[PDB]
């Protein structure tokens, strides 16, 4: 997260760290007691690796009473996701057991009705991704409030040049943005999950390249089917 601040510890009890061989790989969001939603490209590399989910964390490294590392019983990338595209970039991870809930671990409601978030709406993005261009990784959860950008403008040639489908949304990315290691993390509006961070684009915090997020409401049928 570039241009943000350290989040209040455990104030986002839905926040998950998707880990590969004990190292933070992607953000994720607890959407049911036993299920974490993230981005498919997070796994599109993992292969042999041991995939786990850390819940209840603020610091990735430091002792905390609420921290709990879960194995994953199944990893379900969206069947239409593809390594060379930003489309359908969702990943559901089933935890080895239902998460132990408490003040620091709680699923977040997610939008099932397929309607766009209104342009200008301020939404919260959280994660442990890099916080500057030098690529330094923060140890504790960061977050930033970003205004939603109208899809039309986001699709302008200088921006994303027609790549933003009705299944995607954008947020402004000027000095503030999600970055490498923030992929899979949640875009939350008024306490509701609306978006998941998609593929890291080559430059973080570039105003001509708005952040791109997968619209969870657009994939509600798919999500529901997996969870059922």
């Amino acid at each position: 997260i570039l241009g943000g601040r350290e989040a209040e510890a455990h104030a986002r009890p839905y926040m998950a760290s998707v880990q590969l061989n004990g190292a933070h790989l992607c953000g994720g969001v607890l959407v049911a007691e036993q299920w974490v939603l993230s981005a498919a490209h997070c796994l599109e590399d993992a292969a042999d690796g041991k995939v786990q989910v850390l819940l209840g964390a603020h610091s990735l490294s430091q002792p905390e009473p609420s921290k709990r590392l879960y194995d994953v019983l199944r990893a379900v990338p969206h069947p239409d996701s593809q390594p060379d595209t930003i489309d359908h970039d969702l990943l559901l991870l089933q935890l080895s057991e239902k998460a132990t809930l408490g003040p620091a671990v709680r699923p977040l409601p997610w939008q099932r009705v397929d309607r766009d978030v209104a342009p200008g709406t301020l939404c919260d993005v959280a994660g442990w991704g890099i916080v500057n261009h030098a690529g330094r990784r923060p140890d504790s959860l960061q977050h930033v409030l970003l205004p939603v950008l109208d899809r039309a403008t986001c699709n302008r040639r200088t921006h994303h040049d027609g790549a933003i489908t009705e299944r995607l949304m954008c947020a402004e990315s000027n000095r503030r943005d999600s970055c490498k290691g923030d992929s899979g993390g949640p875009l939350v509006c008024g306490g509701v999950l609306e978006g998941v961070v998609t593929s890291g684009s080559a430059v973080c915090g570039n105003r001509k390249k708005p952040g791109i997020y997968t619209r969870v409401a657009s994939y509600a049928a798919w999500i529901d089917s997996v969870l059922a």
